[PDB]
Formats: C-alpha cells, structure tokens, sequence
C-alpha cells in the first residue's frame, strides 16, 4: 500500500517521494465554476436545470445525436449563449500547469470544451479533450464527413442559420461529443498507453456520471492512489439498477477495506491551494495565477 494514510497530507507525502513520477489529471465541469461557467448536474445552477425554454423532453436531448438530427435548433440557440468566451482559467487549471513545470504531468484528460487547460498553458500533447472541441466542425453523414473551420461555424451560429454541408446538404455540428457519438481516437490510443505507467490519479470537478470517461478510474493499477477534489463524493455508491459505473469499478473512500482512495470535500480552488502548500508550492501557484491573469487583462 503506497499511502502512509488516507488524507491529503499523505498524498503530498506520496507526491514528494521518488515513487510518484507520473500524474494523470481527470477533470470535469466543476474546475470551471469559479471562473464564471456553470456545470451540468448541480441543482438550480446547472445547465440541465436551465433548458425549460427549449421544451426538451429531458435536458440531455440538447446534446444527443438522434434528438439533434430531428430538432437541431435548440442546440444551435444555446451554442451562441454557450460562447461569450470571456473567461480566465482558475487556480485549479494553473495547478495542472505547475504539475507540467514540475515534470509531474503525464496527461490531463478533460470533459470540458471551455478550452481553459490550453489558456492556462497546457499543450495539445499534455491534453486529451475527451468530449471534443468547438475548434473544428463536421457533416454528420458517415460517407461525406466534410470539415468546416471555427469561423464557418461561428458565422452560421450568429447568422442564426442552422449549418448545412455544402456537399450533401446534411447538418454540420461542432466536434463536441454528443450522447451516441464516438470520442476522438486520441482518447483510446493515449488511454491504452497512459494508464500502464500512472502513479497518481488526481480527479477534479466531475460527478463521474458518464461513460466511457467514468471507466478511467478503473483503468489505473489497483495500487495507484486516487485523490478526489470535489464538492461532493463522486464514484462512491451502493449499486442500483441504472448505475453508470461497472460493478466494483468505483471509488472506495469510506469502507473498512479502503486502502488507496482519498476524498477532499470543498472548492476545487481551495483544495489545490491546500495541496500546493503541503507540497511547499503555495507562492509559486499564487504568483503564476497573479501574473497570468494580469497578462490576459492586457492582451
Ligand atoms: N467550484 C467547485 N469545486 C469543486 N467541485 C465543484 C465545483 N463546482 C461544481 N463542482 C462539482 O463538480 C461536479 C460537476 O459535475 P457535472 O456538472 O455532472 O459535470 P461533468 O463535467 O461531470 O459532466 C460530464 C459530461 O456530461 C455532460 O453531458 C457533458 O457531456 C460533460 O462533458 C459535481 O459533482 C459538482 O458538485
Ligand atoms: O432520457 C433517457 C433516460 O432518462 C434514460 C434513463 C437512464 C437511467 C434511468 O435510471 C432512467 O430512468 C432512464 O434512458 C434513455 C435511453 C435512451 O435510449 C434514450 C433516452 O433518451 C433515455
Ligand atoms: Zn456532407
């Protein structure tokens, strides 16, 4: 067993050790709340509780490939409102940038498309955008698959014109991953390689409520420590009919057999602060936030 004790202090004791060379960051929507962007499943503030005006039979419809193909207007409506684009990466995003600078970051797997991992200074090679990107767009026909650049989507969304392939006249959507779609190839190729050599899973701002991304915690070695920094406990529950996770594929924080998994409950910003400090990196993180935020105001 690699953790001297199931607390934040014993994770930072582990990170200082020789034995901790390669960290995989698994992140979700809660790393981007403190920078102004609401998540999906939080009650009342979550996007899923704020789609009434589309009179959707249920909220996940707006990001489902079959609902989309029949009623594409709801989604295109949201996508403009989705992207004001005036958002700064949080403390939590820089912490991952620090991991990069410390030679500690094997990868960050993100469920977000708000692009703040990239604006925080992680590179395309440090990053798997698990759930796609707005950067490019494609025709939804499997035989055509025509690609259109950021501008071409941008210009049809604020036209208020439902985008349509020039070649086949089918719907064109941004390369965000909808329910029913494939995840990009980079996800599997990186996965099969990355999880063979991982020493710490750091899991931030996610409810682990979708597959395949919720599988990732089960892919690390049985002895790899797994720290959650989240408002609630995520990945830990009694089985039920319709659970998302595999049998015994989840976190064990609290049971008598618990050995390697730690939950820190609270703000993603403050945990990252409290780990940095333990690790003696407080000022270094604060200074890089202060600088990088000044640097954006000015550009
Ligand atoms: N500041 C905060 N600090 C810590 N945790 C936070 C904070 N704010 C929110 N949380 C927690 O952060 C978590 C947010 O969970 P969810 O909103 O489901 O986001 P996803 O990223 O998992 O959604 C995954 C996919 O589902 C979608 O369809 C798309 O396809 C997404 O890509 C909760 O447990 C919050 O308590
Ligand atoms: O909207 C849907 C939905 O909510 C559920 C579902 C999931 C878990 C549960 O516990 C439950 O009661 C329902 O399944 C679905 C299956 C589909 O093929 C299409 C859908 O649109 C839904
Ligand atoms: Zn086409």
């Amino acid at each position: 067993r690699l953790l001297d004790e199931l607390t934040l202090e014993g994770v930072a004791r582990y990170m200082q050790s020789e034995r901790c060379r390669r960290v995989i960051c698994l992140v979700g929507a809660g790393i981007s709340t403190s920078a102004g962007i609401p998540d999906f499943r939080s009650p009342s503030t979550g996007l899923y509780d704020n789609l009434e005006k589309y009179h959707l039979p249920y909220p996940e419809a707006i990001f489902e490939i079959s609902y989309f193909k029949k009623h594409p207007e709801p989604f295109f409506a949201l996508a403009k409102e989705l992207y004001p684009g005036q958002f700064k990466p949080t403390i939590c995003h820089y912490f991952m940038r620090l991991l990069k600078d410390k030679g500690l970051l094997l990868r960050c797997y993100t469920q977000n498309i708000d692009t703040l991992e990239r604006i925080a200074g992680l590179e395309q090679e440090d990053l798997v955008e698990a759930h796609g990107t707005f950067y490019t767009s494609h025709c939804v026909s499997a035989s055509c698959r025509h690609e259109y650049p950021l501008s071409w989507m941008k210009e049809k969304i604020f036209s208020e014109v439902t985008p349509k392939c020039e070649d086949c006249q089918s719907l064109v959507k941004p390369d965000i991953v909808f329910f029913g779609e494939s995840l990009p190839a980079r996800f599997f190729s990186c996965m099969q390689s990355d999880f063979l050599k991982v020493d710490l899973l750091l899991v931030m701002g996610t409810s682990l409520q979708v597959q395949p991304f919720a599988s990732l915690i089960s892919k690390a070695p049985l002895s790899t420590p797994r720290l959650l920094i989240n408002k609630e406990k995520a990945g830990q529950s009694d089985p039920f009919l319709g659970m998302i996770m595999g049998l015994g594929g989840g976190m064990d924080f609290d049971s008598k057999k618990a050995y390697r998994d730690v939950a820190w409950l609270g703000e993603c910003d403050q945990g990252c602060l409290a780990l940095a400090e333990l690790l003696g990196w407080k000022k270094e993180l604060e200074d890089l936030v202060r600088r990088e935020h000044a640097s954006i105001d000015a550009q």
